[PDB]
C-alpha cells in the first residue's frame, strides 16, 4: 500500500494524542484539546447541532465523561487520507455518574464508534462522533 | 495533496456503487451487492452481532428499507486508505413502513450517517454502519 504523506502522518499522529493524553477520562486532557484543536473548532454529537467553539466543545466532553469517568478506549482502526482523519474504537466502562438524563446506574457498556476529524494546517477544526447510543441508552436505563 | 493509488480508486469507485445502483431504495441493488461484496461478507449494524453472508446481509438491508422505501442517500465525504472506505452521507425520508418494530408512522428522518467498508482484492469483505439511531427512534415513536 501506499505510505502515508508527511502531513497525513503527523495529521494522525496529532489525532491519536486525543485517544491517550488528551482522552476525557485523563488528567489533563483539556490543555491536550486547546494546543490540539483551532480556537473556532466544532464538535458534532452523531445528529445533534453543532458545539461552536473550543471552550464550549470542551465543556460538552467533559459533561459525557462525568457519566463513565474511568471509560477506557481501545483504538482499533485509523485511516486518513489528507486533512480527514477518522478513528475506529471501543469503550467500555461503568455508568458511575449521571448521563444525559439517568441517573448514575452503575451499567457497563462495551460499544464500537467511530470519531471523524477533520484538520487544516496541522490543528484539529472538527471533530463528527458516532456510537450506538440507543444501545448505550438501552442499557443504562434498563430497570434493576 | 497525495493522490489516490489505483487500488484506492478502484476501491472506491466500487464502493460508491453502494450508494447508487446498490443503494437499498433502487430496483435492482441485490445484484450490485451480489457483485461487489464476497461470499462471506459481514455486515455490522451499530453495536449488533455481525450479520454473516452475502444472502443474509442482503435479507437485513432489505429489512431496513421496508421501514424507509424511498429513503434517499447524499453522499458527503468519501475517505479512503488502503482497503478501507469510509462514507459519510446524508440519509432523508419517510418511515412509510415498519421500522424496529415501530408500525409505519409516516415520520420525516433528516440524519447523517457513516459507512464503513473493508476491502479485499477488489471485493467488499464486511461494512460497518453507524448512523444516529436514538434520534430516529425517537422520532418515529413520537405520539401524534
Ligand atoms: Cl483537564
Ligand atoms: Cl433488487
Amino acid at each position: 500500500g501506499q505510505d502515508r504523506s508527511p502531513i497525513e502522518t503527523q495529521n494522525v499522529e496529532t489525532v491519536l494524542r486525543l485517544f491517550d493524553e488528551g482522552w476525557g477520562a485523563q488528567d489533563g486532557w483539556r490543555d491536550v484539546w486547546r494546543e490540539t484543536m483551532t480556537p473556532g473548532f466544532r464538535s458534532i454529537f452523531h445528529s445533534n447541532q453543532a458545539v461552536e467553539g473550543i471552550e464550549q466543545a470542551i465543556a460538552f466532553n467533559a459533561v459525557l465523561f462525568e457519566g463513565f469517568p474511568r471509560l477506557e478506549v481501545v483504538v482499533e482502526n485509523v485511516t486518513v487520507e489528507g486533512d480527514n482523519v477518522v478513528v475506529q474504537a471501543r469503550l467500555t466502562g461503568a455508568q458511575d455518574g449521571p448521563f444525559l438524563g439517568v441517573p448514575p446506574s452503575g451499567q457497563m457498556v462495551d460499544v464500537p464508534d467511530v470519531t471523524l476529524f477533520t484538520l487544516a494546517d496541522g490543528q484539529v477544526i472538527e471533530m463528527r462522533y458516532f456510537t450506538d447510543l440507543l444501545a448505550v441508552m438501552t442499557a443504562i436505563s434498563a430497570p434493576p
